[PDB]
């Protein structure tokens, strides 16, 4: 069984909170590369790259938060 | 279920909003091709083309909007 | 009773301080999406949406800021 | 009570500055359209248009000077 | 008598500073906003709205230098 | 008659030291939560934040450091 | 005393430098429109239109490049 | 064997996405040096030039936002 | 005996290191003025505003990166 | 007589070594809360400030460390 | 034999990772500098470069977390 | 032996890349104020203006780019 | 014989590791001040600012590294 921490925990809700916004930007993307002058790809593309933008800068600095947290509270034990 | 963020339904909102725009630009092209000369036809397609152009300028603009207030939210998590 | 801590109360102040601005911004956005080249429609829509903007950056970093007056003060405890 | 913030304050001056353009624009159209050969129907809407064209683009200008000015000093605040 | 610091003195050196540019931006735009196609009117208040975009970010900024200053000493009382 | 020992009459000091800061940053928060862009409000507001800012950082590092030389004489005793 | 900044001494330079070009261009549009057919009318009215036109582009072209001057230097304070 | 990371992956699908479009707007140009006077040859490459414009910006523009979406990942490590 | 730290003489660099650009920008806007429709004047006065223009960027850019570099210096004593 | 430590007379030397820098950054204020937008006096402010931010910086971190040195000695005596 | 520790392990699993990534990025450069104007030129540095500098970043952030780990570990013999 | 950096290194590939850049720019302009209505002149002097143009601007950016890796790994010392 | 300790002699090798960096670097500044408009002359200043701002950066966390390397072991004395 493979092992998941709390911080594991924590970053699978953003991976599970999305359905399947990796697939749904890698198929946009190679819509987008066939023909790179169709209004209606390039303005589904923009909607989902900036999807996915604000998906890992959420996920990475929640992560950052709780390690914080734990630190501070790690430290007072001695 | 496909996946839709809130830029998604920002962007959905552009869509729906209008009926068959895409339809009618489209149609108002073949029949402006099958006869490049008529007055009748030069004027529907001016008008449909120029409301099409303000139909992506005002989406697109608008998703960067909200992806930039989103940024700034997410920057003072941590 | 949902608990509201300090830093609850003072983004609840910028909610209360607006009457409906979360109201307005949607509906000039479904209004403008309905006909989107009605200058009095992108006039409109182009004041709320700038409240809107400045609204978001306003509150959060205000709240930003009482965090690291209140994290200055807690590490002086030890 | 609907709400306005100063941006909307700021927009609301330029629409009570003038007191019915966006009447005299539409009904000049109007007279226009009945019979658009009257050179004093043209020369009545060549100042009316161009009247409405000055307004709506010193309206938008004076909006995106005065947010810029506003998100200068909230970046200021952390 | 209300408190004033010494952050509060500086931003107080630039509102004594400029005698009645805040009259005098509020009423360039009711000129303008009466009849805004007058040149004379134009070009006036691109003088003034300009001057005041250059007086609150030099306020603002400045209040910003003050602040780090002091914080860089009180950090090194403890 | 409630008891007030060296260190409160430390951070009494403070709190006497200015005479309604606690009261002008309440007060201007309110306004500017009313109308969250006005300029004349937000340069007022960085004023005062910042003030606060460093009322509590000079009030709390005094403390930390009358406690230090307390206990290290305290030590000195046995 | 009426203030004026920096900016409103580089455009009262244009307009001190000109002694009565607003007087001379409303003189000459009045004898013009009470006769619009004297070719002694028509050339004096043609240079002092241009002779204005220029004026205005250049005093507010050299306002905008003072104000890009000044906000160059007043971000890097900080 | 020859190193490809994610960015040049991203970048490759662009370049694979196209078939000849490189060859193209060669081959074009060189049609059109022969005889630049051939309307045939002008609405030619006034496609081909038009399509490989809109290439080259949506190539480029996306391997910067990846870019920016891993730099803010590795800033969180530490 | 006025003081000058070093940023003060980095910053006298430029200042002697041009004669007397300030007289010329002064003296070449006051003969436009009294004559702005001479491409005499307006082309002599384009060099000059330009490279008064480059004048300030270059100085106000050399003196951000000697204090950025002092203050990593400075921030390294303890 | 009012005592002066070895503490006072490391940073009495800072104020010495710098002859009227208080005064001259006032001053630079003052002249510069005249008018704002005078390239002259922003560059001459720019300069002044940075001068004075790197003064407290580097006079401030001095004490904390002959603190520190002098704190190691004293805790040896017993 | 040249010794290598733990972090010189970490940091050379990025140099063993990349099979020719410091060669690949200093051929593309001198094939740029010979013609700086070749757009499969460019999009091709614009690749390698991103790359190099994410690489960088990555290596030199992992090694600081480890020995931030070793540190906290060797303070706890004693 | 002048010394030479790691960043003069990359810029100086630039100046070697290029044969005589710099005396063809200006060879081409002596040519072109001889005579400036030369259409022989005028695309010569095009060409070889927007290639010196690409030059300096991919020069100064790559600079740039090589600055911010270093300055992240300086960091990390520490 | 002027005394140099270890930490001194660390310093000296950044200083004797350059031959004239700081002769260079005044020198480029003075040839640039006296006409700042020279790209030749920008781009030749823009190298070596940046290598001196990694010089000095280099050299002073080393310092701070062997401080703390000492420090840790003169507290294990007794």
């Amino acid at each position: 069984t493979p092992w998941s921490g709390y911080l594991d925990d924590v970053s699978a809700k953003f991976d599970t909170g999305v359905d399947n916004l990796q697939t749904q930007v890698t198929e946009a993307l190679d819509k987008l590369a066939a023909k790179p002058s169709d209004p209606a790809l390039l303005a589904a593309y923009q909607s989902k790259l900036s999807e996915y933008n604000l998906y890992r800068n959420a996920q990475s600095n929640t992560v950052k938060v709780f390690k914080d947290i734990d630190a501070a509270i790690i430290q007072n034990f001695r």
